[PDB]
């Protein structure tokens, strides 16, 4: 309806996203879309974000690509749900890592009851990110679940009151904006770059990635923080 | 006993599988695996199913392949799961993509107590479709759980009052077989074939698979329909 | 502070490995180590081991190689937690299979803090022992769980009053220990061989790995005692 068909706001080190066409509850759109894809450059070249939050305006949610499908942001994706995240926006949500969703937010990949097909990757990640068979569930029945069976499967982390999905997601976001970047970043580049390799070929790319982090600056930071018994103060090297 | 090892039934779209030996606790026959392959057979060849349940008779469940090992059944299976389903039980199941279990069915792998060997691919299966932990537990103390243990750690997804296991089975086939064959099918094509490929390279495979879809004409009559506000009527094509 | 930084000791099949400093809340120490390396050895090289317990002294847990990262024993390894099993801890339960905690254990990878990386393979493992989004909540924000969140995780199997995670533990040893051991052993050796190998594939491995095992003579005294109505006696042949 009016404004930009999605917002963007820095709160600190975490840049917020937000999906802004609550008149059509935050259906995507190709603007939308764009406005998204330049947040997460942003989000990935900017050394200053340390997080990223995605959520949408009027008490809906959803209901380089759109579900983050062949893209991933190299800084941790924080979900805060309100209201419907039917169909775009459970496979969106599939691309975010850490998951908040008010009570009453709703849950469902409903493409299949009208004979279409989830294009955002869900039938790649789901049966991957919680057990196969309540994976099987959501995708071939195509019913929608509440929030708490959300967390009941392991799809989402958090249930909260309806509101404070945001307030959560930013009590999230400031605890990782305050560990080390270098870490945090490494952590999921690790999880990225190992998928599906056996682990003890896994453990030889995991390995030359940490020893890297304890290469940097902030590496020494973290311990001097910690004897000097007070907070570290991150640089990103 | 009586009969033979196997019944086959239709109700609509979903074909029913009876697993018949009840006073041998539905124990595996080679004429109860012959008549559930080519059960099997026909569900992937018969364009008119769309869903596929698996039970067993008089209160037992079980205490191309067997358990489905090697073979998948291209179309969803739903297992109801009534009473003992330990061992050849429990491999079965894992075979099943949609799981419904009475509140006094039990479940375990038992083969490692008298030094046998599970040979239906619960030690490949059952650590990827339930946590780590929760899958050694089973398989390497060999302990039987509840169905509402089952429920707990993801084995299966639905837990009904004790002989009602068929009758919410056939409500989930009914909402499978209401859906879109040929996305619900591709759906599933889609989980077997990307199987432990990462998922930048699954995505492309998915991706086909997906727009394959959007080119059917079932894919035109699911909008339509919602657009009409009527149930949509899907002919396969 | 005194004595030797992990002590080893035996319980019939069951070898049990206490980290032993509780001064410093058994922080891993280079001699806790080698200690723990050849109590590994002694777990694969001696039939008479079926079964290890890995649990710390004095209220804490932990707060070839050493949270088994490139290495895995050959024999299943029961975790006893009470208290602290923070970083270290929580990376070296993950090498673990089958895991018990008393309630007031605590959980957590709390590297990214310092900007340190959690060198055990937590950022390998974790994602793939329990849901995507909880074990990212855990690498990425850094903070500490109970042992019943745990649970609700899929991190760990049980709960137990606090001071009866070794009691549990000797339990679930006793069950396995019972078991036949080469079952047990080929069941742990496939979950390995076929890690990331699509199911097809597996298979195949895990269709010889099960041969084996029947073609033994403990597999011909399992079915024998199950007969004559006894309890099997187990010969690791
Ligand atoms: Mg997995």
């Amino acid at each position: 309806e009016s404004g930009p068909d999605a917002l963007v706001e820095r709160r600190g080190h975490t840049l917020i996203v937000t999906m802004n066409r609550p008149a059509a509850r935050n259906a995507l759109s190709t603007e939308m879309m764009r406005i998204m894809v330049q947040a997460w450059d942003r989000v990935d070249n900017d050394p200053d974000i340390r997080c990223c939050i995605l959520t949408g305006a009027g008490g809906y949610f959803c209901a380089i690509d759109a579900l983050l499908k062949g893209r991933r942001l190299t800084k941790p994706l924080i979900a805060a749900v309100e209201g419907p995240a039917i169909a775009g926006g459970t496979e969106i949500l599939q691309g975010t890592d850490i998951r908040v969703a008010g009570e009453s937010a709703k849950f469902g990949i409903s493409e299949a009851k009208w004979s279409l097909y989830p294009m955002g990757g869900s039938a790649v990640r789901l049966v991957r990110q919680i057990p196969y068979t309540l994976a099987c569930d959501l995708l071939l029945t195509g019913r929608h679940i509440t929030a708490a069976e959300a967390k009941e499967m392991g799809l989402i982390g958090h249930v909260v009151p309806d509101g404070q999905a945001l307030t959560k997601a930013l009590e999230l976001a400031d605890a990782i904006s305050a560990n080390g970047p270098l870490a945090v970043q490494a952590i999921l580049r690790s999880i990225r770059e190992t998928e599906c390799m056996p682990e003890n070929e896994a453990f030889k790319i995991d390995t030359q990635i940490g020893i890297k982090v304890f290469l940097s600056d902030d590496a020494k930071e973290g311990p001097r923080a910690f004897a000097e018994k007070r907070a570290p103060n991150f640089q990103n090297r």
